[PDB]
């Protein structure tokens, strides 16, 4: 129930209405190599939380069931957190290599050049956001999945973070992506650009996916909850049987449509 990203859904999809449809079609464009990058740390530990791995890893699933290719960017303890997985990790990613470079909870730069929380206090720590800044001037597809204002590709829209959420003017990013998925959760941004794609393809992409396990999973290999800083089976403060809920409802939606 967080009020200020709630508005900026409503101001940004009344202007853009098909966010989510040409995001996802972007997506099923460039599957050769897609770079999928996520991690935020959170001050003071400047550890990173369990909003973003989970989707970052939801869409390499689904890259990977559509015959792409996918590797990660992201933080060393998400690496180990993301270990039992099996993911591919990226080493010395460089733009030329990639055909699409999606970004799920990353910290964009805001406009003075730092790196800022949702409680503006500043991140120090080695940026992940350059590669897209790349990206962009090469032409290279980019998408980018946020919830608060201050996350790559949020720059899309800083006129709408700047105006509805507090800290605005300092927290907002300045990195654009090409197509910017807004929403209360990012991982679920990411679900539901999975659950687009299952709809388009005809195949549910998210049937199998167990929210509970990764959670639980991530959140003892060391990620904390953004809002609680803590070790709880949680993302952003919500407990696990919303995000569950959330979900089973992308998945009961991609079967509407696909049966
Ligand atoms: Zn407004
Ligand atoms: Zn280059
Ligand atoms: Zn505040
Ligand atoms: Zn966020
Ligand atoms: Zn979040
Ligand atoms: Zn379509
Ligand atoms: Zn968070
Ligand atoms: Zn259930």
């Amino acid at each position: 129930g967080n009020r200020g990203v709630l508005k900026v859904y409503l101001d940004y999809r009344r202007k853009n209405f098909n966010f989510l449809h040409n995001s996802t079609k972007m997506f099923l464009d460039n599957l050769e190599r897609v770079l999928i990058v996520t991690g935020f740390p959170i001050p003071p530990m400047m550890v990173a939380e369990t909003d973003g791995p989970p989707g970052a890893l939801a869409i390499y699933r689904a890259v990977e069931m559509l015959g792409g290719k996918a590797e990660i960017l992201t933080y060393s303890e998400v690496e180990k957190a993301l270990e039992p997985f099996g993911v591919s990790l990226a080493r010395t990613p460089e733009p030329e290599d990639y055909s699409l470079i999606i970004s799920v909870e990353t910290p964009g730069r805001a406009a003075d050049g730092r790196y800022y929380s949702m409680s503006a206090l500043e991140i120090k720590r080695d940026p992940l956001d350059g590669i897209f800044l790349k990206a962009r001037a090469l032409g290279i597809p980019t998408i980018g999945v946020g919830d608060g204002g201050n996350e790559i590709g949020m720059g899309k829209i800083r006129e709408l973070v700047v105006g509805h959420v507090p800290h605005g003017e300092k927290i907002a990013s300045v990195v654009e992506t090409d197509e910017l998925i807004v929403s209360a959760v990012s991982n679920w941004g990411a679900y539901g650009l999975v659950a687009q794609a299952s709809i388009e393809v005809g195949r549910n992409l998210l049937e199998g996916w167990d929210e509970r396990r990764v959670i639980e999973a991530i959140s003892s290999a060391g990620l904390i909850d953004g809002v609680s800083k803590t070790l709880a089976p949680s993302v952003d403060g919500i407990r696990l049987m919303v995000h569950e809920g959330i979900v089973e409802l992308l998945k009961a939606v991609v079967d509407e449509a696909i049966k």
